[PDB]
């Protein structure tokens, strides 16, 4: 049990083989979830499940540079459900973030921010009860 929004420091940034695990439960009638891997004010990787975007469920991924959002990468597959416990795993690979939800591969997101060792915070926010947030090296 953690306060949301939650800031998880990533000491010395991220690196290939680093696995980030987020456990929580989606609130009833959730509207959004967000993971924000930050390089200072920039958002290297924004992972944003939207539960009701024009009555559709979509996950939006993007990068924010100098306060400007870039080109979104949208995904049809939506493994989250209001009310239900989830696990998000984000594995840093040399050329993308690889995301699995509930042990099923979901998406990958190519590195736009290439100073991986400066991506030194993860913000976790949105309509969840957050159980734990941690990392390990595989
Ligand atoms: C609907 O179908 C498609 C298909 C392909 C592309 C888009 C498009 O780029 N959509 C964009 C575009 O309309 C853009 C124009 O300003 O706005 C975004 S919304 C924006 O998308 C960002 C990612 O690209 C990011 O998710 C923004 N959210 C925030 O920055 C943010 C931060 C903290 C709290 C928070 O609460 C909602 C929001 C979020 O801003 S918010 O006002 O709705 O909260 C939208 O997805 C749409």
């Amino acid at each position: 049990m953690l306060i949301v929004p939650y800031n998880l420091p990533l000491p010395g940034g991220v690196v290939p083989r680093m696995l980030i695990t987020i456990l929580g439960t989606v609130k009833p009638n959730a509207n959004r979830i967000a993971l924000d891997f930050q390089r200072g004010n920039d958002v290297a990787f924004h992972f944003n499940p939207r539960f009701n975007e024009n009555n559709r469920r979509v996950i939006v991924c993007n990068t924010k540079l100098d306060n400007n959002w870039g080109r979104e990468e949208r995904q049809s597959v939506f493994p989250f459900e209001s009310g239900k416990p989830f696990k998000i795993q984000v594995l840093v690979e040399p050329d993308h973030f690889k995301v699995a939800v509930n042990d099923a591969h979901l998406l990958q997101y190519n590195h736009r921010v290439k100073k991986l060792n400066e991506i030194s915070k993860l913000g976790i926010s949105g309509d969840i009860d957050l159980t734990s947030a941690s990392y390990t090296m595989i």
